[PDB]
């Protein structure tokens, strides 16, 4: 009972390692026309293919970079560590995958950039546009002495950065910072105005730091105004807020789930009073840096994934990519699978799986393996498979154009051997009427200098 191995009927070394990450190869030379050279190094070495004559490569996973997380006695040396490992080299067979595993620790607090795109259309009574302010400026004194920084743009027809990151980091006032605000008392272009965040407020010499959360807060009345799209916006974490009696219906609420965050159940937040604007926030305060999410980054495209996620208490959670309601010291763990599809030709690949908001990644190394040792010899038309006609590489023969079969021999054939016997008409007879040999299954005729034998079984020397 030869199994997918030995039954795939393969023609090199390179095909036997891609049949399956089980499989081996045998390339001993002198061995019998028959004997399966792909197998398992056990069935294998029940015939004696010698020790060093066998190729079997292994999946292998190497932790390189294992800096240990960081604790409670935190001094910024090197910075703190937040992930572990950093960096781990594998590498892969054909349609191969070995699993590894990644510990996440918030030991600092979070950085976060938030930005307050706050409506400022002419729906707004002077009151609650004034308790829209004073729930900005009431996130931002609460929120001082944090790793919180602020921005502020409002918005409605046009689009108005009322200050940016390097204001606060430098004035941390929150009146001051918003008391040149003046109401715009127009129409509302969300669209336009979120895009406005996206490219030109989270930009780094704004105060913007490159590896903190973007943070939205989208503060609405009404419906938007204009019309686009806002993939601009697609890596900021997006909290819509419409409020009052222009989503009354659950149909108008249902408008701001183009610009909310995913799942909007989570990032949309209908209001019908001004008031409660106090305390919503401070809700979504604990929901905001209690979240480590994975981010796959520049995954090549021939390589698969999986996830088995430990988050609260060994709740072993598996395809989960995130870990959420989570505190200072905290520590999770989640284990991955990575498959390939073949052999891509890249000698070497690298990508990133790192923690949104985090600057602590864990980089991996994926080199893969496929071609066999045994191209040291590879030979092209060597004397063993006849001069000009095939490649002795791994002790077989691979024959170029029109030949064939073992030593390199078939013409035109019938694209098997199967039955040996056509050679002869019959059990007790020689094969080919002893007027040549056997060459792939069918008799071949031996052409001499004096006559020629056109015919099966070679029988009429037709002179
Ligand atoms: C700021 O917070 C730190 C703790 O992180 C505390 O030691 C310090 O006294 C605080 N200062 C002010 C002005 O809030
Ligand atoms: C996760 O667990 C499932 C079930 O035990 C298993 O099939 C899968 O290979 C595991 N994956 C990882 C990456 O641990
Ligand atoms: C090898 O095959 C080619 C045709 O494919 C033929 O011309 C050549 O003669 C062959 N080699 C020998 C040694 O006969
Ligand atoms: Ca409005």
């Amino acid at each position: 009972g030869p199994n997918i191995c030995t039954t795939r009927g393969v023609s090199s070394c390179q095909q036997c390692l891609a049949v399956s990450p089980m499989c081996a190869w045998c390339s001993d030379e002198a061995l019998p026309l028959g004997s399966p050279r792909c197998d398992l190094k056990e069935n294998l070495l029940k015939d004696n293919c010698a020790p060093e004559s066998i190729e079997f490569p292994v999946s292998e996973a190497r932790v390189l970079e294992d800096r240990p997380l960081s604790d409670k006695g935190s001094g910024d040396s090197s910075q703190v560590t937040q992930v572990s490992p950093q960096r781990i080299a594998l590498r892969l067979r054909p349609d191969d995958s070995k699993n590894f595993s990644i510990q996440v620790r918030q030991v600092e607090d979070g950085n976060v950039d938030l930005v307050f795109l706050f409506d400022g259309s002419m729906s707004l009574q002077p009151d609650e546009f004034q308790k829209i302010l004073d729930f900005m400026k009431d996130v931002m004194k609460k929120l001082s002495n944090t790793s919180y920084q602020f921005a502020a743009v409002q918005f409605s027809t046009s689009y108005k950065t009322e200050f940016d990151f390097s204001d606060y980091v430098k004035w941390k006032d929150p009146d001051a910072l918003l008391k040149h605000v003046k109401h715009m008392l127009l129409l509302t272009n969300t669209f336009g105005a979120i895009n406005y965040v996206a490219t030109e407020v989270f930009r780094e010499e704004l105060g913007a730091r490159p590896d903190a959360t973007k943070v939205l807060i989208i503060i609405t009345d009404g419906e938007a105004t204009d019309s686009g799209n806002i993939d601009a916006a697609k890596d900021i974490i997006r909290y819509i807020i419409g409020i009052g009696k222009h989503f009354q219906t659950k149909e108008s609420q249902e408008t701001l789930h183009k610009f909310a965050s995913k799942p909007a159940s989570e990032f949309v937040k209908i209001l019908d009073t001004f008031e409660k604007l106090k305390d919503l926030f401070t809700e979504l305060q604990k929901k905001i840096r209690s979240k480590v999410e994975l981010e796959v980054r520049d995954l090549p495209e021939e390589l698969s994934l999986s996830f088995n996620a430990t988050c609260l208490n060994n709740e072993v959670i598996p395809g989960l990519k995130s870990c959420m309601g989570l505190k200072i010291g905290d520590t999770v763990s989640f284990s991955i699978e990575a498959k390939v599809r073949g052999c891509p030709q890249e000698k070497e690949k690298s990508f990133t799986i790192k923690p949104v908001g985090f600057k602590d990644s864990l980089i991996v190394q994926v080199t893969f393996d496929c071609d066999c040792a045994c191209q040291a010899q590879a030979e092209p038309n060597s004397h063993r498979c006849n001069n000009g006609n095939g490649t002795f590489e791994c002790g077989v023969c691979r024959c170029g154009p029109g030949w064939l079969g073992s030593q390199c021999e078939c013409s035109e054939e019938d694209y098997r051997p199967s039955q040996q016997d056509e050679c002869s008409p019959r059990e007790g007879q020689p094969v080919c009427s002893q007027r040549g040999e056997c060459l792939c299954g069918q008799c071949v005729c031996h052409s001499s200098d004096f006559g020629k034998i056109t015919g099966k079984y070679c029988e009429t020397r037709e002179l």
